[PDB]
């Protein structure tokens, strides 16, 4: 009848005096002949039939100043009828919100006391809201938080309910959801910058990891096989990554959980040991390899400046990668010289040079080809090295035939080969920043000018070539000669003669003066002023773009090494982890040192 | 100097220049073919959905028009 809708309307506004009469009227209907049973009739009448929303969820969704008395009366009525196990643990059934319970609503509606009274009455803290809304596909269909009540209380800045949930001994902290994520992956996934949220996520990570007290949460892979460390590196979240990489827990009884270790300190001088277990290229899918080879994330060059990564790149640049880079530069330079002299001068002593040209071209086209076909802006030089190697062997295959078109391939391979030598301008900071300035200027300003200049040139070429009547009495005889004569006129070459064979000399002169104003005065001089803006903008950023461009060559040279010859790894065992010494000095705070790993300071 | 000055303003001048062509193309349409209007009735007004997210203030929500969140 109209009973269930009346109780549903009563629990919305706060009609508590209506509710205490509707509930006792419902248990007058309990005295009527059920023909099902006693408790499931109350389940059929107290819950909606469409989606499964109970009166408890209906009251908790609609917070009013009379809410706590309503849910107290509802729980007392469910208590006195022995239905409380299947009332307070009821869920939804529809596919959008499947799995949502009343504790999940009471946590989201910021009701800490009602949530405490819910879990004190026998709620389920291990519920999973595995619906489609709670596990959406994009950022605006729903809200992914980890589909547990503990992860919901964590990712909504409610630390009191987090303490109250973790103090409950029925809570399963090491749970894994449908994505395989535990709570720490979810806290990583929710986390953002400081300008969006004022770093409560780092503090929640700290509190939950310290209240855990072990290493199981940090070393758990999700369904993609990622730890929270690798997931924070993958999604590019520097604020939580800087905390996880340099994590000093001061007190004892939980200090294996740390990643940094201040091992000695005298005065302001102190040396520290950074852990390098999953952060070094010795493993399979490491943090450094993720944050270098990342393509979907924009702020990589703000993550490589972190404390155990920046020195880790410098150490392997100084150890082996500098000599390997110089050796590759010398090999490519001799290859280009031997290609150049062979192309320019066209016996027995100088036939080994063509062999060295050929085998190195085949090696480069193999290596760059299998470099391109495993990556699926940051890959331009692979393409240019590959084309420069393909043109040489194409010219060889056309030279073994009788075709005279081999020289057009050889000249193109020689000019592109000498243009390719600007790849080795990294390695020097002063020339590498100049090269990335060249690249940003080519992208942002040059071709944008070139489009407008081309449409002006080809629009005035037909216009000037049209009003020419005809001894070669005029230079502007056709379209091609007119665009050649207009192209020579803007780089300042030749002479300007206006005594052409035109019927309208004044219109010819007016169009030519309009071209001079539009290109020489407007366009070419606006190119300088427009590039000054981008040179101003890139100059505070380019020093990090060069470091990001260099670390890729660092890691590729790391990959080139054999199974042996990796005796180039880092510091020893100190319950023993590969560490990294970083020395530091600061006259700032002056605290007494009680958290050292070594008594005697010096090495 | 003027390239420095216009560069923090020109992105809005372009949007203003584009909205005029938007509205003239709106005017070019016939009496029919304006099945391109916006969202439905919800005491019923033509509305417009805008989704938003903010971890700033964290107030409890009592002023909603719909209980079940998702579409
Ligand atoms: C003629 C070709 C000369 C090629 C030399 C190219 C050296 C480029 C250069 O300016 O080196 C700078 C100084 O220039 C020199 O090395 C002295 C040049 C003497 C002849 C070089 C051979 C390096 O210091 P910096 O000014 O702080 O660099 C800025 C850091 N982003
Ligand atoms: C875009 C490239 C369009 C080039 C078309 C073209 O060159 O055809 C020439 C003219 O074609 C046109 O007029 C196309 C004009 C397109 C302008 C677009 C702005 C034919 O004359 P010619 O061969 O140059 O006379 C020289 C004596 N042999
Ligand atoms: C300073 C701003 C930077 C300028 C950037 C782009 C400007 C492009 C200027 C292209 C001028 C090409 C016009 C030209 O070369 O004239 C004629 C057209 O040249 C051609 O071969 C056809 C088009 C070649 C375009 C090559 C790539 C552009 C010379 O050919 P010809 O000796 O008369 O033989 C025809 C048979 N009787
Ligand atoms: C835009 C102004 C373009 C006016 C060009 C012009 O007046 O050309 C004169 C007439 O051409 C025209 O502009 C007639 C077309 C009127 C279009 C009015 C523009 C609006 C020809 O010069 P000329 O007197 O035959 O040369 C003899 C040597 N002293």
């Amino acid at each position: 009848r109209r009973l269930k809708k009346r109780i549903f309307a009563a629990v919305s506004e706060g009609c508590v005096e209506e509710l205490v009469e509707l509930l006792v009227e419902l248990q007058e209907l309990c005295r009527r002949r059920h023909d099902e049973d006693v408790p499931d009739f109350l389940m059929h009448k107290l819950t909606a039939s469409d989606t499964g929303k109970t009166c408890l969820m209906k009251a908790l969704l609609n917070i009013n100043p009379n809410t706590k008395e309503i849910v107290r009366i509802l729980l007392a009525f469910a208590e006195e009828n022995d239905i409380l196990g299947r009332f307070i643990n009821a869920e939804y059934t529809e596919e959008a919100y499947e799995g949502q319970t009343a504790l999940n609503i009471a946590i989201e509606r910021r009701q800490g006391d009602i949530a405490a009274l819910l879990i004190a009455a026998g709620a389920d803290v291990n519920a999973h809201a595995k619906g489609a809304f709670f596990n959406p596909k994009y950022q605006h269909e729903g809200f992914y938080f980890g589909e547990t009540p503990l992860a919901l209380a964590a990712c909504t800045n409610q630390p009191e309910i987090v303490q109250l949930l973790m103090e409950h001994e029925q809570t399963d902290i090491t749970s894994r959801d449908s994505r395989g994520n535990n709570i720490l992956h979810a806290l990583v996934t929710v986390a953002e910058d400081f300008k969006t949220q004022n770093d409560f996520v780092k503090r929640m990570y700290d509190m939950i990891l310290l209240r855990s007290g072990n290493w199981e949460l940090e070393t758990t892979r999700n369904n993609d096989g990622l730890t929270p460390l690798q997931l924070a590196a993958k999604m590019g979240k520097a604020e939580i990554l800087k905390y996880i990489l340099s994590r000093e827990i001061k007190e004892k009884r939980l200090r294996s959980l740390s990643r940094k270790f201040t091992d000695w300190a005298y005065g302001p001088v102190s040396s520290s040991l950074y852990d390098l277990t999953n952060v070094d290229t010795t493993t399979d899918n490491s943090v450094l390899e993720i944050t270098v080879y990342n393509t979907n994330i924009d702020n990589r060059h703000e993550m490589l400046t972190l404390e155990p990564l920046h020195t880790l790149l410098h150490m392997k640049w100084k150890k082996f990668a500098k000599h390997m880079f110089f050796l590759s530069f010398c090999f490519y330079f001799f290859y280009n010289i031997t290609l150049t002299l062979v192309s320019y001068y066209r016996g027995w002593l100088q036939l080994l040079g063509r062999m060295f040209v050929l085998i190195w071209a085949m090696c480069i086209s193999v290596k760059e080809g299998i470099a391109i076909f495993l990556l699926r802006s940051d890959a331009w030089f692979h393409f240019v090295f590959f084309i420069q190697a393909v043109l040489v062997i194409l010219s060889v295959f056309l030279y073994l035939f009788a075709y005279k078109e081999y020289l057009a391939c050889l000249v193109l391979a020689m000019a592109l080969g000498w243009a390719n030598m600007l790849y080795y301008t990294r390695g020097f900071q002063s020339m590498g920043m100049y090269s990335v300035m060249i690249q940003k200027v080519i992208l942002h300003d040059v071709l944008k000018f070139l489009f407008v200049y081309i449409v002006f040139l080809l629009g005035f070429g037909v216009a000037l070539a049209s009003l020419i009547e005809k001894k070669d009495c005029s230079s502007y005889g056709s379209f091609s000669d007119a665009v050649l004569e207009l192209f020579k006129l803007t780089i300042g070459l030749g002479d300007l003669n206006i005594q052409q064979n035109s019927k309208y000399p004044i219109l010819f002169l007016f169009l030519l003066i309009t071209y001079v104003i539009l290109t020489f005065v407007l366009l070419l001089n606006m190119l300088i002023a427009l590039m000054g803006e981008t040179v101003e903008n890139v100059s505070k950023e380019s020093e990090r773009i060069w470091r990001l461009q260099r670390a890729r060559t660092i890691l590729e040279f790391e990959k080139m090494l054999p199974e042996w010859l990796r005796s180039r790894f880092r510091m020893g065992e100190l319950d023993f982890r590969l560490c990294l010494r970083i020395n530091e000095v600061k006259w700032t705070e002056w605290k007494t040192h009680v958290s050292f790993l070594n008594e005697d300071p010096g090495p």
